[PDB]
């Protein structure tokens, strides 16, 4: 049994460049060492897509041993937004915990309160 959601750990924010190319990483761990990586996002609050004025937002995961690796990447447009935007990184362990629920990351979207495994991406 595995009642523990999994963890994950992101940097608090990444900073990309318009006109440029990006590549962060977050790692999960969880107790059973056993993940659904299909069911492993990065995502805006509203639906599982990177999100309005980051569509360019693009992201990978591997199992490495006992973690997840997300690699997080892409190429900003040079005529993109300028702005600071909240994301979340969404990970799913084989029994199907999640570390952040939808209900979580609203209420932490409207409360400007903090969930595991969200981040700020700035971009310049
Ligand atoms: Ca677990």
């Amino acid at each position: 049994s595995d009642t523990e959601r999994p963890v994950v750990n992101v940097p608090s924010e990444i900073t990309v460049y318009r006109g440029e190319s990006f590549e962060y990483f977050a790692t999960v761990t969880d107790n059973s060492n056993a993940f659904d990586l299909a069911k492993t996002v990065v995502r805006w609050l509203y639906s599982n897509q990177p999100g309005r004025g980051t569509e360019w937002l693009q992201y990978s995961v591997t199992q490495v041993g006992n973690q997840l690796k997300v690699r997080i990447f892409g190429n900003v447009p040079i005529d993109t937004t300028i702005g600071d935007y909240t994301r979340y990184v969404v990970a799913t362990d084989a029994a199907g915990n999640v570390n952040a629920t939808q209900t979580e990351m609203g209420n932490a979207a409207v409360d400007k309160t903090s969930v595991n495994g969200q981040f700020k991406l700035i971009i310049r």
